[PDB]
């Protein structure tokens, strides 16, 4: 299997596992269309279990993507509209700051300061309603970006109400099963327990806790073959039969909103092909992609472009994940790890890798 394609992922993560202490790792290079794997390491350092192309790791915020698809599809299937007020599908919120924010500004993070996290004490639906009905917002709507799991967790259980299927039951048939995501999952079954790494925080084995608005904002878990599947979909999205699901491929990929030099999708972030390194790698480091940053609107977004560096980093407590992809050049790649490690090593690692290739 081509040998520069070995070389070039072999050189590159080999000193960033070296370099990170990073315990297991599996690594997806889709080239041309087609996927290349590569693993190393420990699903389960006391058990010795070896990483494999059916071991389960948590994509923290890489789930993102999926709940993008996911309302994508909603607006393909007319179940909802991005342009519609968050308060039509959740009429319990009725204070007065939720004029004008919608379902768009849920998606995107630019609500006006929604909170990276919901708070820990949210646990009921009832705790749910009176978070967001006494937040306060920073900012007007739609005038700045602040990443957070409380915007887009929300906007993925609203962008479902209409179907009536809970967020995972629409997951599952509307996105996983159509792609034949086969080994992804929002609550990893019994039977995929023996394949489910371990996390390592500390040296300490660790899993996600249950959150609030988990599901929807960083609950799935998934092996690099399901992975490399969804990069190539999301490569190739006229490939996919169903209609709806592919239109929203290219609406989670639409251009809503620009900050610096990167662009705001749905789940995804997608920057302009050929990219400036130093600006994907230095901009990852979650001292800027945190961050309160002032947005410019496009109006109208700009459908899903080809050469675009399309990206999206995600982390656990105990993981951390990273895709990236050019459909310009049907080249992408998936880093999935069971340890929590710098963005900018993520993304510095995946630019030389493909550069190299491209
Ligand atoms: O172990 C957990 O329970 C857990 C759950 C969700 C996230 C994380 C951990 C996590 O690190 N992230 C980050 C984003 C993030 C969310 C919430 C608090 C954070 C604090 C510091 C850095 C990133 C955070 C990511 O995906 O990159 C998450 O979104």
């Amino acid at each position: 299997a081509p040998q520069q394609i070995n070389d070039i992922v072999h050189r590159t993560i080999t000193p960033l596992i070296e370099q990170q202490k990073i315990p297991g790792m599996a690594v997806a290079v889709i080239y041309q269309g087609k996927p290349y794997y590569f693993t190393w390491g420990y699903a389960d350092i006391a058990k010795k279990q070896p990483v494999t192309q059916q071991t389960l790791f948590e994509l923290g915020s890489v789930s993102k993507t999926f709940t993008g698809v996911l309302g994508g599809d909603a607006i393909a299937r007319g179940e909802i509209k991005l342009s519609d007020p968050t308060t039509k599908y959740w009429p319990e919120l009725t204070a007065k700051q939720w004029n004008g924010i919608t379902l768009l500004h849920l998606a995107t993070y630019t609500a006006g300061g929604l909170p990276l996290q919901v708070p820990d004490e949210v646990k009921s639906s009832s705790d749910l309603l009176r978070f967001y009905q006494n937040w306060q917002p920073a900012w007007a709507p739609g005038t700045q970006r602040l990443y957070a799991n409380s915007s887009i967790g929300l906007f993925g259980a609203l962008a479902v109400k209409p179907s009536g299927l809970s967020f995972e039951q629409a997951m599952q048939t509307r996105v996983f099963q159509p792609l034949k995501l086969n080994h992804t999952w929002i609550n990893v079954p019994p039977a995929e327990e023996k394949n489910y790494a371990w996390g390592y925080r500390e040296g300490k084995a660790v899993h996600v806790s249950p959150g609030a608005l988990d599901a929807e904002a960083y609950g799935v878990k998934s092996t690099i073959e399901d992975m490399a599947r969804w990069v190539q979909s999301n490569l190739k999205p006229l490939d996919i039969n169903e209609k709806t699901l592919q239109q929203g491929i290219q609406l989670a990929q639409s251009r809503y909103w620009q900050t610096g030099d990167m662009y705001q999708g749905l789940g995804w972030e997608m920057l302009d092909w050929p990219v400036n390194p130093d600006s994907i790698i230095n901009g990852s480091d979650n001292k800027i992609a945190l961050a309160a940053r002032p947005v410019k609107a496009i109006t109208p977004p700009t459908p899903a472009v080809r050469a675009s560096w399309v990206h999206k980093t995600g982390a656990t407590g105990g993981f951390g994940s990273y895709v990236a992809f050019i459909p310009e050049k049907e080249l992408g790649i998936v880093m999935l790890a069971n340890k929590n490690y710098p963005n900018p090593a993520r993304v510095d690692a995946a630019w030389q890798i493909l550069n190299a290739l491209q």
